[PDB]
């Protein structure tokens, strides 16, 4: 089934998604200009056909640049590349959804995105600020209306600006909001959430699977562990003894074991690397497979704890992480 040259899996709207892509979030402060563009190019040369991005990562112009260069030289056609962009919290107001997607299209200089997803279920104060809190540091929460925001998303697909629609960081209750929606035109095909062997998302995955929603594993290698936003209490994922042990068995790194685990069970992974060797390393996951014994054993590593808990927002009506799943 899955191979380096062919590893796209079905989405419920008849489209398909490469089961591995390149993540592109990088701390703007300490990232060299051009590093994203260079990485996307290397990834495409390597065999990646899926790139995950977001306007708020401040490098979507580099993503577009890289994709267009590869199309221009004839490495890929547009239809061979799958780009996922994201609608941020400050742009949830229905009237803003389309202009927000149009900005991303203009930044990429592309005609459409393959997947456009609601970044988080929480709405913030609209404005030239990505993360708006007041002087006292109170997160200016805007009133969320997910159904109305989703309707604006649907109109974007109707207009042909995007092939597939999805969400990110949505719990069961939030997905059911959309799924049960009166007059639902386009159901979510994708839910992008933290996922890896310390958090196999067993319940959310079964639930998503019942509705033909595909899970995309963000931070599939356990994040870069930046303390200013990541929960550095847990030990680094790539140090797990089991994962490293299985690595030895297959002559593979802990990262490659981690990625293989998630794809082998139909979860899309979007590991981020701006390093030449590691970009290649992460893609080499089609020449082996894990035994049912091993898959079960890795699953069992499931802590049911999160590296990305977003505690600073736990007091938003739509905070997704309270429910069991
Ligand atoms: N929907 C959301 O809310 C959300 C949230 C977070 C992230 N995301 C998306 O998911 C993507 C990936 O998650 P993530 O960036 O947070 O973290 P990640 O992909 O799990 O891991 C990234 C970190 O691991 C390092 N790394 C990559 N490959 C490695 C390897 N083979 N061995 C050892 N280290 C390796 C990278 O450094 P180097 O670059 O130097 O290799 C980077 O520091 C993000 O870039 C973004 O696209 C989405
Ligand atoms: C946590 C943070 C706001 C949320 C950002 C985070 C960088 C990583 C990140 C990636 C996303 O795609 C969702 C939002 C987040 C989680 C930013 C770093 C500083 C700021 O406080
Ligand atoms: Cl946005």
């Amino acid at each position: 089934d899955l191979s380096a040259a062919s590893h796209r899996i079905p989405l419920s709207d008849g489209n398909s998604i490469p089961i591995i892509g390149l993540g592109t979030y990088s701390e703007p402060k300490s990232t060299p200009k051009g590093a994203c563009a260079t990485s996307v190019k290397v990834a495409i040369d390597t065999g990646y056909r899926h790139i995950d991005g977001a306007y708020i990562y401040q490098n979507e112009h580099e993503v577009g640049e890289a994709i267009r260069e590869k199309i221009a030289e004839g490495k890929v056609r547009r239809e061979d590349i799958f780009y996922c962009g994201k609608l941020w919290a400050t742009n949830h107001v229905p009237e803003m959804v389309r202009p927000t997607l149009e900005r991303t299209l203009r930044v990429l200089q592309l005609d459409y995105v393959d997947l456009y997803i609601i970044h988080v279920p929480m709405a913030f104060k609209p404005g030239d600020e990505i993360y708006p809190r007041d002087e006292n540091g109170k997160w200016l929460y805007h009133k969320s209306n997910l159904c109305a925001t989703w309707e604006a998303m649907e109109a974007c697909k109707d207009a042909g600006l995007v092939k597939s629609l999805g969400v990110s960081n949505f719990n069961r209750r939030q997905l059911e909001l959309i799924l049960n929606k009166p007059g639902l035109k386009h159901k979510p095909v994708s839910n992008q959430v933290e996922c890896h062997p310390y958090f196999t998302q067993p319940k959310l995955l079964k639930f998503c699977q019942q509705h033909d929603i595909v899970i995309t594993a963000y931070s599939p290698l356990g994040t870069s562990r930046n303390p200013i936003w990541v929960n550095v209490s847990s030990p680094p994922l790539l140090k797990d003894a089991l994962l490293n042990s299985l690595g030895k068995r297959y002559n593979k790194t802990a990262a490659q074991i981690v990625l293989r685990f998630n794809i082998q069970r139909g979860v899309v992974v979007i590991p981020k690397s701006f390093n030449l060797e590691r970009i290649k390393e992460n893609f080499q996951i089609f020449d082996f497979s894990l035994t049912e014994e091993e898959m079960k054993d890795i699953e069992a590593l499931n802590k049911n704890v999160r590296f990305v808990e977003l505690l600073m927002w736990r007091d938003h009506p739509e905070y997704p992480f309270h429910d069991e799943y």
